[PDB]
């Protein structure tokens, strides 16, 4: 009865990155033409165009639930690729205007088509997906904020709970991870209780952390007061399973105000002379690339570097390590952010990450580049030269291929056997030092079933989609800070409460030495009653302009 | 029961320039799968990849005795190639991080890494090997002295010892060439004794040339007085063979303080104008290249010609002659390195050659280009040109294929019959015109039997591996020299008096004033008044 139609691929990764990565029954279409004859039981296969209309009624779109386009047959041009899947966009739109639609565009700046495109709602559905977008946005707010990233990640990834710890500290690391985001619709007799009000009950009542919610036209994390809940809200939770949330239902900016913004300066100006200088507390992003490289979108790396709700002091500068030959054709999409800097030369090199005083930085991104036809070797000869510096720097290493994980930990110092295979099992995963996108491969069946999620997904990430006035997520000590004057500091519920009726601040993890250098590990949402201890740090959405 | 690996490389060549260059049994392991089945009595072979761990035990590196990585499949990125091997040695080491490693690095700056894996470790014996490195040290060394680097050679040629001599000059040569490098651990009642004191028991008791010893953590050439040996120290000798060595067991420099350092200047400043002058007792260096070409490191060879124990004083200034496109592409790495200077255009040209002084300069190097898909013809014009100038200049020429020495002869003037096939017996070779590296191919299987003759070749041909203060190598004149009857005689007293280890001559062909090298002659060796002598002179020494 009800199916989904699948567009403009043929690639056995995809069929596969899609069936295994995907009830509801499934059809294709495309050029090339059956091979995968295995999987065939549970799918149907057309060989068609999705721009003729026949082909559009052959397949019955009219019924579909809804239409996805899967882009990147590695193409040549990636420009290319989404004017040609917008372009289907138009024609399936055409046919029937009200089905819903999920494209996957290559680079973000060409979302803002899609939007301008009559025939298209959001509220019917309709949506896209920039894996380029949402695999850079992780790797920000790991730079603005140490260990975030993993921590949203650790909402998104699912344990496969067969690990059996050896410690006490990874007892807790890996049941913290059970924590994913569920939504869910609040109660009727919640109507008219400030967010705060309601954040409290479901905590204390009903052990439920929640932490956003919406109207469905507009999504806000963590409400302040004056913002009251309404009747058929919506609320953003984070908890084990499903059920348990169901418990709950009985200074210079851009033009929209969403990011800093200045008159575009050229690449000249902008980029660092190596003959011939400080920098401090800020971000050194190596990337790799030169005239033959497919680009990497860092726009979408900039920009949620660059949030409105920060404010021009507290600011970090991003010297860029690379080509400047692969570097200056990324410019023209990262002119109008400020304080980003340009050094010429590769991040392989010890005497370029010298120049760009990678000793006095805060945070040291290794983004990987984008694939071509010995997969992370750049990212890991990166973080061999950076790791072991006459000066430990803080670093966070993207791997493209998870399983690479064990050559890091080797780098580290611990033996084979204490090497895990798996990313998430790693210790360095839980602190925080390394990030793999390949865990987003299934977002595109997330993005059918329940939308929602990533469109919360999308803001804590990215930083958008009233203005400026909005609450970051952010590190607290608990010593020499605003919390440290909470009465009972003694239980993360007993924390969570009075910061938030104190001073809005809601707190959602903690970030725990490792006591068995420093090294801190990522619990997300402790047990209510959990012994909290002085050295800690915590995880929590501050609300803008907040003394601290 | 003893065996060895060999990895990253199906290249019909590097199995005999291994296998032919190699009691201990060899077993190799690629991605390529069996026409070579002559040869395979002597080895195995394995079809499959280093990185899959399951691999690694089927092959079993484990018990093997060292594992070697063997690069260049001629590919089209030299740095991807030693990116993609370090990756191996990663793989490997996680599998038995105690198993003994080889690899050929393929440009010298990627050797950095190797160390920075924390499995790897120098003195289970761990190694890493670099042609190009080498290649280009013993030409420099030529440059800085005059014959040093066919001397060096000779301690690692190996003459086959089937030619019976013409004249008593070439009688010399060859015998001379009977002198090794053989490495032996001294004698437990030497300890105590200072270097000198015992260099001199071996020369006169037992007739070794002694030149520098390990404790095994510090190699030092020719330690001064204040250095005693220990018990278990090693030497480093100079002799026909190991039962004779037997017999002994009976200013402004850059961070590591090894070179001359400066803050790195962009081309532009460093590039000569053409158009719109003089450069005296230099280094005038011809390489061949443009976008197309390969990479030489070029680092390699100047940095031997930027030593710390030499003086800003006396240090000389290298003007390359080459394609701009093709010399900016090294200059990354050349950066730091002081008096360098860049002429675009072409060695052929006599009119470039002449814009570079080349009257004037000290020696004139023409650097073979690296290899592609008519191999030294290059070096062969350039010599041409350069041999016939109206102005004979100082030259040395590097050869990739040494049969090709017979062309340069021809040149020189000797008829057919006077030539040699072979570049070792060549005139020019003894007078030290020509170098080719053609015997650094055996140098894998070298540095798996003896490492430690590497570290000492390594350190003598690049000059380094207490920083400042150490021995160079130098070539001194007897007459209006600090050293003003026979070597032996020679050899005593310069040591015992200033600490100069005397270790060859330079001897005038008597029969133009060239002259040819004779290593380590007989200790009782008539010495003419107009030879030089090759020695180890401490640094700071007046002269």
């Amino acid at each position: 009865k009800k199916f989904i139609v699948v567009c403009g691929n043929i690639t056995v990764d995809s069929v596969t990155a899609f069936l295994r990565n995907f009830n509801t029954e499934i059809v294709f279409l495309g050029e090339t033409p059956t091979i995968f004859k295995c999987y065939l039981a549970y799918t149907t296969f057309i060989s068609g165009s999705a721009m003729k209309w026949e082909d559009l009624r052959r397949v019955a779109v009219e019924s579909a639930e809804a239409c996805l386009i899967i882009a990147n047959p590695l193409c040549s041009d990636s420009h290319a690729e989404d004017i040609s899947n917008i372009m289907r966009v138009l024609s399936i739109k055409n046919y029937d205007s009200t089905t819903r639609i999920i494209i996957q565009i290559l680079q973000s700046h060409n979302k803002v088509y899609l939007p301008k495109i009559p025939s298209w709602n959001w509220d019917t559905g309709d949506n896209i997906i920039c894996f380029a977008e949402l695999k850079l946005g992780f790797i920000a707010q790991g730079c603005l904020v140490p260990g975030l990233c993993t921590f949203l990640t650790s909402l998104f990834v699912e344990q496969n709970k067969k690990v059996m710890p050896k410690q006490t500290w990874k007892k807790h690391f890996l049941n913290s991870m059970k924590n994913k985001i569920l939504t869910q619709r609040l109660s009727d007799d919640f109507a008219g209780m400030s967010f705060p009000e309601v954040a409290r009950l479901c905590f204390l009542k009903m052990h439920l952390l929640l932490i956003a919610i919406e109207y469905f036209c507009g999504l806000i994390l963590n409400p302040p007061p004056q913002v009251r809940i309404r009747k058929n809200t919506l609320g953003f939770f984070i908890a084990e399973t499903p059920k348990d949330v169901r418990r709950a239902l009985f200074d210079q900016l851009d033009s929209s105000g969403m990011f800093h913004w200045c008159k575009p300066t050229s690449l000249d100006k902008v980029t660092l002379k190596r003959t011939g200088y400080k920098f401090r507390n800020h971000i050194v992003a190596c990337v790799f690339g030169d005239a033959h490289s497919a680009p990497m979108g860092l726009r979408n790396f900039v920009m949620p570097l660059r949030a409105s709700n920060y404010t021009r002091k507290e600011l970090k500068d991003i010297v860029f390590i690379g080509s400047l030959d692969y570097l200056q054709r990324e410019w023209r999409f990262l002119w109008n952010f400020p304080q980003i800097y340009i050094l010429p030369g590769c991040a392989l090199y010890s005497g370029d990450l010298h120049a760009a005083n990678i000793e006095q930085c805060s945070m040291c991104a290794v983004l990987s580049p984008p694939p071509q036809p010995l997969v992370d070797t750049e990212a890991i000869m990166a973080t061999l030269t950076i790791g072991s510096l006459q000066i430990k720097v803080p670093i966070l290493t993207e791997l493209k291929n998870p399983s690479n994980i064990h050559f890091i930990e080797q780098l580290g110092g611990l033996e084979g056997s204490l090497q895990e295979t798996n990313l998430h099992l790693s210790t360095a995963f839980s602190t925080g030092t390394v990030f793999s996108g390949s865990f987003l491969d299934s977002l595109l069946a997330t993005a059918f079933y329940n939308y929602h999620v990533l469109e919360l997904l999308q803001m804590l990430v990215t930083g958008g989609v009233s203005g400026r006035n909005r609450c970051k997520l952010g590190l607290l000590s608990l010593h020499e800070t605003i919390l440290s004057d909470v009465n009972p500091r003694n239980t993360f519920g007993q924390l969570f409460c009075g910061s938030l009726d104190l001073f809005g601040i809601l707190c959602v993890g903690l970030y725990r030495i490792i006591d068995e250098e420093n090294k801190r590990f990522v619990i997300t949402r402790p047990a209510n009653e959990f012994k909290l201890l002085p050295s800690d740090l915590v995880f929590c959405a501050i609300p803008f302009s907040t003394a601290c």
